[PDB]
């Protein structure tokens, strides 16, 4: 028998794990940038702004240059891991000043100059109580400033529809969603979020007929992986619906002498997603992705992407 200090006899013991890591990230970006409904040149119009949720832009896409780090970890990790599950999302929008031109005529010069509204708000809209789309073509139109769709509008005098929340200047408007849908244990495949055309957690079973999806909008998940030529793995799940209804933000509609007096507005839109990576296991077992399926995409040869917003999810009573 050993006399060592720290002598005990084995218990049967393996220190390598089985993937039970899981780190915690979080992917935010804050940005204080212009909503401008004065232009003539595209999403500068007058119509309203929406806000690509669904898109996955949290990841910041709609320009290279706001890539903070937690991305640049979140692209590490997602090397690291076999699997993710986005846990919260919290978006929080600010709305520090608020400008419209206002028209001058004189000598026929016809400028116009800018004047500060402390009276007036910023309708955040949301597409509840009806079933619209966000067309996508590169990561660019995720900008929620420039996005904007063509005859839409949050104000219709025959039918207003939409659930309209105003934020005035000096105060802000924080939404949470919950992405974690994934029930049974499985997890979303680890993606760096790189294309805009993919998509955000949660079922929404409604998919382009022209960008056929695959299973992973069912609230019963039906699919198979590769894992190599040899091995093939079948993902099977249930995953609760989730409605993500349109998110615009747009103007007061107010009709001026000519052309519907125009606004414009400085946002600080606050953006952090919370993502659990669970980080690869300490040896190699690809055939972990049997809890994996893949991020919601739309694939298809297209340009241009018609994204779902489907505004709810009727409850029954059982």
């Amino acid at each position: 028998e050993g006399y060592g200090k720290h002598i005990t006899s084995m218990h049967v013991r393996n220190i390598f794990n089985q993937g039970n890591q899981v780190i915690r990230n979080i992917v935010k970006q804050q940005r204080y940038e212009l909503l401008d409904f004065t232009g003539t040149e595209a999403g500068t119009t007058n119509l309203p702004k929406i806000i690509p949720y669904q898109c996955i832009w949290w990841r910041g896409l709609q320009n290279a240059a706001n890539v903070n780090q937690t991305i640049n970890n979140m692209i590490a990790l997602n090397t690291i891991s076999y699997g993710v599950r986005f846990l919260k999302a919290k978006l929080c929008i600010e709305v520090y000043a608020v400008t419209r031109k206002r028209l001058i005529q004189t000598g026929a010069t016809s400028y116009y100059t800018d004047d500060f509204e402390q009276g007036q708000n910023l309708f955040i809209g949301w597409a509840d109580r009806k079933a619209e789309s966000i067309p996508i073509t590169t990561p660019a139109d995720l900008d929620e400033t420039k996005l904007t769709v063509a005859n839409t509008t949050l104000f219709d005098a025959n039918n207003d529809n939409i659930t309209k929340e105003e934020v005035p200047t000096r105060e802000k408007w924080c939404h949470t969603w919950d992405l974690d849908v994934l029930n049974h244990n499985y997890l979303w495949e680890p993606n760096n979020l790189d294309s805009q055309w993919t998509l955000i957690p949660g079922a929404q079973a409604v998919q382009p007929t022209a960008t056929p999806i695959g299973p992973t909008y069912q609230e019963i998940v039906i699919a198979t992986k590769a894992i190599g030529a040899n091995e093939s793995a079948l993902v099977t799940t249930i995953q609760d619906r989730r409605s993500y209804p349109r998110l615009m933000l747009s103007q007061p509609q107010i009709k001026d002498e000519t052309d519907t007096m125009k606004f414009k507005y400085q946002i600080r839109i606050s953006t952090e997603l919370e993502m659990e990576h669970h980080i690869k296991p300490d040896i190699a077992n690809p055939w972990l992705t049997r809890q994996t399926l893949p991020l919601p995409a739309l694939s298809g040869d297209g340009t241009t992407r018609y994204v779902p917003c489907v505004p709810y999810e009727t409850h029954v009573s059982q």
